[PDB]
């Protein structure tokens, strides 16, 4: 399966802006603890924030090309996940990039990394969120 599936949220200028904050309050002082101490409380609070609403999501859509979001939805938020486990139950639906994607409870999307990438056609900033998919401790 692929290991790299991107889907986009059109997020609020007020929200986003919270995202970014959380998510880099996160990179910076969550996911070290989850990947230097393997730490179970870091991988809950991990899930708990649930930074790209994605949480006990069974059959959530993504695409392997960035670009498909951005000409269909042209998102300003882009979620990045990068899967190499394939703890993400991918499948193929469709289009032949489109993917149907399942979160398992003990499976964390690891923010690591929160990214300038253009502008939307609005004119918007648009910023990408990085993840990594990993195994509960």
């Amino acid at each position: 399966p692929p290991t790299r599936l991107f889907r986009g949220l059109n997020l609020s200028e007020e929200f986003t802006k919270g995202l970014i904050d959380q998510a880099n309050a996160m990179i910076a002082n969550t996911t070290e603890r989850l990947f230097t101490d393997h730490s179970p409380e870091a991988f809950k609070q991990i899930k708990l924030n649930d930074l790209s609403k994605m949480s006990g999501r069974t059959n959530a859509s993504t695409t392997t090309e960035i670009k498909l979001v951005k000409e269909t939805w042209d998102s300003n938020v882009i979620f990045e996940m990068l899967d190499p486990d394939g703890l993400l139950h991918s499948k193929q639906v469709g289009t032949a990039s489109a993917f149907s994607v399942y979160l398992p409870e003990d499976v964390a999307l690891v923010p690591v990394k929160v990214t300038l990438d253009g502008k939307t056609q609005k004119g918007e900033n648009r910023y990408v969120f990085t993840f990594v998919a990993v195994k509960s401790p």
